[PDB]
């Protein structure tokens, strides 16, 4: 188990552009293209950033290179937030997949209003108030699945609940 393995789990690998949750299109693990509601842009995007005539498929190796760059932009956002950035200067390997796993799901924006919830998932004081009050979100609502393997894997730092 590792961040790779766990979205495409939880958001999937498409090989072919595809359109998202709000009619955006979209490759690989997440990798929106534009916001564009044109096709041609879609694909005059992906083929600079594949580097080749692509027609709108990638290969499984082209898409884990994207995914790689999409994480390392995270981590960077991540770590240029005022309150983000000590959460995850402290949180280990699994616990930080956790919560890019939020970011890559919702956003820097979306994740920093979580932002105390998310501090005591691993308080023993807070902890259980933390998921409940986790319960009531619209996240949770909207992708309750992926929301509960996203929320043990912050609680307990393990891979559990992905096998």
């Amino acid at each position: 188990m590792n961040i790779f393995e766990m979205l495409r789990i939880d958001e999937g690998l498409r090989l072919k552009i595809y359109k998202d949750t709000e009619g955006y299109y979209t490759i690989g693990i997440g990798h929106l293209l534009t916001k564009s509601p044109s096709l041609n842009a879609a694909k005059s995007e992906l083929d600079k950033a594949i580097g080749r005539n692509t027609n709108g498929v990638i290969t499984k190796d082209e898409a884990e290179k994207l995914f790689n760059q999409d994480v390392d932009a995270a981590v960077r956002g991540i770590l240029r937030n005022a309150k983000l950035k000590p959460v995850y200067d402290s949180l280990d390997a699994v616990r930080r997949a956790a919560l890019i796993n939020m970011v890559f799901q919702m956003g820097e924006t979306g994740v920093a209003g979580f932002t105390n919830s998310l501090r005591m998932l691993q308080q023993k004081r807070w902890d259980e108030a933390a998921v409940a009050n986790l319960a009531k979100s619209r996240w949770y609502n909207q992708t309750p699945n992926r929301a509960k393997r996203v929320i043990t894997t912050f609680r307990t730092g393990t891979w559990d609940a992905y096998k």
